[PDB]
RNA sequence: UCAUCU
């Protein structure tokens, strides 16, 4: 089950070393957890799992433990992120 | 899950 797809956002900050961030949703405005691993596009262009403090991402909701948090996170339009200038470029 | 990392 998915609480909302698509949804727009704009990254409040993103941990690469720890590997994860929140994103504020353009909807709501509530900010939602983002795992690493839940990054579906990364920039290939460097090598870890990571969008970048403001980049605006698109992405599903789903049910969290601690929280309702984003999942299948992309650019808009399923394009690859930006990415963390914390992950540097190869 | 509010981290503080080039």
């Amino acid at each position: 089950p998915v609480l909302a797809t698509k949804v727009l956002g704009t990254v409040k900050w993103f941990n690469v070393r720890n590997g994860y961030g929140f994103i504020n949703r353009n909807d709501t405005k509530e900010d939602v957890f983002v795992h690493q691993t839940a990054i579906k596009r990364n920039n290939p262009r460097k090598f870890l799992r990571s969008v970048g403090d403001g980049e605006t991402v698109e992405f599903d909701v789903v049910e969290g433990e601690k929280g309702a948090e984003a999942t299948n996170v992309t650019g808009p339009g399923g394009v690859p992120v930006k990415g963390s200038r914390y992950a540097p470029n190869r």
